[PDB]
């Protein structure tokens, strides 16, 4: 008993993918943002597009995007 064999060919690279529809993606943002864009009712715990950071429900990612980041319209005043 002994064997072994490859064969696996597919155009496309996405070293990313989402575990919710299987959407390969190949950048991390496009990713993270897409599993909260499509699944934002289908995830208890929300975590930041940008960085790596735990955020309690998606409401309050809002306040970590203005706080941390800078996500808000530009207005003088
Ligand atoms: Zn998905
Ligand atoms: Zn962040």
């Amino acid at each position: 008993g002994s064997s072994g064999s490859s064969g696996r060919t597919h155009s496309g690279e996405k070293p990313y993918e989402c575990y919710i529809c299987h959407a390969r993606f190949t950048q991390s943002g496009t990713m993270k943002m897409h599993i909260l864009q499509k699944h934002t009712e289908n995830v208890a715990k929300f975590h930041c597009p940008h960085c790596d950071t735990v955020i309690a429900r998606k409401s309050d990612l809002g306040v970590h995007l203005r706080k941390q980041h800078s996500y808000s319209g530009p207005s003088s005043g």
